[PDB]
């Protein structure tokens, strides 16, 4: 016993076993099936016209016959549309939210294994992070000349969201811990498969297991144009090593973080010449000021700017 959903672009069908998988106490693969059908109908007008929409109103998620009828009605409407078309774009924000959740649900089957009790972690990515990352994407406006890196990428959710939305040359995720890095391999596979099923384009990306403080990563950070780092729980020792890596970045290089690497009110003088604040601008970006009705959250945008240090020396030489 199984349920099948035909791809709107002729990719291999999505195949679900029966009884349907349960994700948590209030979420299961039946709600995922209904929402997938609704998303494909909303974005394919001819499909909405062909589909007998009443089947999406009256259904029983606990009945194999009811769920099979619903899947069959959708599969028949897909077939009618493929017949009509007989005779790749980026996903919308709404579809991407659905895809990322679906990818997670098919990949992270045992979330307890993550041993993650933090507020902005993989298990709660959809609550605020998705919206804040979307706001960040609209704010930094990356181009094909950019290289994006997430330092401590978890199961790779930020990398997948950014790669689906932007045209950076490449997106990298580096994760040290065993369990999220192993789950990132499944997230990668499921993301490519589902994006192909929907017929959606994404930029190139790589999720890798590694230590972002290693020698190999020193040159890699130096060549990165956009660093994303949720450093809130890192503490001052790792934060110190990161500032050393950031100090080799190019002019205009950017760092997006959850805790600033330099004070927001940094004032260069003879006693703090050694501080990272001498070579980077720092601003707090808050969607509540940047409408937003979510949590009162912020991120920090750092921009490599060695003219801060240069102006201090020029002012001493020309008082
Ligand atoms: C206690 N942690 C926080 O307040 C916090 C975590 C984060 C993020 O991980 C993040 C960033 Cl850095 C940039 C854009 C989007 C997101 Cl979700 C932001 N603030």
């Amino acid at each position: 016993l199984e349920l099948r959903l035909k791809s709107p672009v002729g990719a291999e069908p999505a195949v679900y076993p029966w009884p349907l998988p349960v994700y948590d106490k209030h979420h299961d693969a039946a709600h995922e099936i209904i929402e997938t059908i609704r998303w494909v109908c909303e974005e394919i007008p001819d499909l909405k016209l062909a589909m007998e929409n009443y089947v999406l109103i009256d259904y029983d998620t606990k009945s194999f016959e009811s769920m099979q009828r619903l899947c069959d009605k959708y599969n028949r409407a897909i077939d009618s549309i493929h017949q009509l078309w007989k005779g790749n774009t980026r996903p919308s924000t709404g579809l991407l939210r659905h895809i990322l959740q679906q990818v997670y649900n098919h990949s992270v089957t045992d979330p307890e294994k993550l041993n993650n009790y933090e507020p902005f972690s993989p298990e709660v990515y959809g609550e605020t992070s998705f919206d804040l990352v979307a706001q960040m994407i609209d704010e930094i406006k990356m181009t094909d000349d950019d290289l994006f890196v997430d330092l401590g990428s978890g199961v790779g959710q930020v990398v997948l969201q950014v790669a689906a939305a932007t045209n950076c040359k490449h997106h990298y995720g580096v994760e040290k811990a065993d369990i999220p890095a192993k789950y990132a391999e499944t997230m990668d596979r499921e993301f490519r498969k589902w994006m192909k099923w929907y017929g959606k384009k994404h930029a190139e990306y790589t999720l890798e297991r590694g230590d972002f403080l290693s020698e190999e990563w020193r040159e890699r950070i130096a060549n990165t144009s956009v660093i994303f780092v949720n450093n809130f729980a890192f503490g001052p020792e790792v934060d110190h090593q990161l500032k050393e890596r950031f100090a080799n970045m190019k002019e205009g290089g950017r760092i997006v973080s959850s805790k600033p690497f330099a004070p927001l009110n940094f004032r260069i003088n003879s006693r703090n010449l050694s501080d990272i604040g001498t070579i980077m601008r720092v601003v707090e970006l808050s969607p509540l000021k940047g409408s937003w009705t979510g949590k009162p959250v912020s991120y920090y945008l750092h921009t490599i700017d060695r003219t801060i240090l240069e102006n201090y020396f020029s002012s001493l030489k020309n008082p």
